[PDB]
C-alpha cells in the first residue's frame, strides 16, 4: 500500500494519550476508562482487510468516547490548519476536532490491521486514493460529520485569504462538515478570511468561492457572517 504504515507501539500511544487527556486536559471526563477506549480502538481495525472499513465499525468507540463540546465553541480550520498556529492565544476557548478526547488521541497516527493477523500493520497501510474505505480516512471522516452535528449555537470556520477559492468543496469542511452542521442547534456560521498584511488578497468575503458556502447555509437556514481579518 501507499500509506503510511501502522505508527509504532500505536496501542500504548492511544492510551497514553487518553490518560493525559482524561487527567490533565480534561478532568471532566476523568470517569472514562481510557483502558475499554484502546480496546475499542483496536477491535475495530485489528485482523479485518484494510480496505473493509465501515462506520459502524466505529459504534462501540464512538459511544465510550463521547463528547459535546460548549456552544458557541466549535471551530474549524479548512485548508488553514497549519495556520492555525499564529492565531493560538485566540484560540484558547475554541474546540477543533483535534481538540476533541477522540480527535486528541488519535491525532496524526496511523493504523492498520491484515487478515489473519492479530497485530497491528507496520509495513503500511491503504491510504485515501488507495481506498477510501480504509480504517484512517472512514474514523476520521465519521469524527468530523459526527463533531458537525454535535456543534451547537455559534460556529466558525477559517479560511484562507491567500488563495483563489478559500471556500473548498472537496475540502472536507465544504464537503462534509458543513452538511453535518444541525438547523437545529446552529443558528449562525461565523467565517474568517484570514489575510497576511500588506498583500492583495486572492479571494474576499465578497468573492464567488463564499458565496458558494452562504447558499449552502441559506438552504438550511443557517445565518452566514464573513469577516476578514489581518493575521495577528
Amino acid at each position: 500500500w501507499n500509506g503510511k504504515g501502522s505508527t509504532v507501539d500505536f496501542q500504548e500511544i492511544i492510551l497514553r494519550r487518553c490518560y493525559t487527556y482524561i487527567r490533565v486536559v480534561q478532568p471532566e471526563l476523568g470517569d472514562r476508562d481510557c483502558q475499554k477506549i484502546k480496546k475499542a480502538f483496536t477491535d475495530a481495525f485489528i485482523s479485518k482487510d484494510p480496505c473493509s472499513a465501515r462506520e459502524e465499525d466505529y459504534d462501540l468507540l464512538m459511544k465510550l468516547g463521547h463528547q459535546t463540546v460548549p456552544c458557541d465553541k466549535t471551530v474549524f480550520w479548512s485548508k488553514t490548519k497549519e495556520l492555525a498556529h499564529q492565531y493560538t492565544k485566540t484560540q484558547k476557548g475554541l474546540f477543533t476536532l483535534e481538540n476533541t478526547l477522540l480527535g486528541y488521541i488519535a491525532d496524526d497516527l496511523s493504523w492498520c490491521g491484515k487478515v489473519g493477523s492479530s497485530e497491528i500493520n507496520l509495513e503500511s497501510c491503504p491510504d485515501r486514493r488507495n481506498c477510501n474505505s480504509n480504517f484512517v480516512s472512514v474514523f476520521w471522516n465519521l469524527l468530523s460529520k459526527r463533531f458537525a452535528e454535535n456543534a451547537c449555537g455559534m460556529v466558525q470556520v477559517f479560511l484562507n485569504g491567500s488563495i483563489s477559492n478559500a471556500f473548498d468543496k472537496t475540502s472536507t469542511f465544504g464537503r462534509v462538515e458543513v452538511h453535518s452542521l444541525q438547523p437545529s442547534k446552529v443558528h449562525t456560521l461565523k467565517a474568517w478570511v484570514i489575510h497576511d498584511s500588506g498583500k492583495t488578497p486572492r479571494d474576499t468575503c465578497s468573492g464567488s468561492s463564499i458565496n458558494e458556502l452562504q447558499l449552502i447555509l441559506r438552504g438550511k437556514n443557517i445565518k452566514f457572517t464573513c469577516q476578514e481579518n489581518y493575521r495577528p
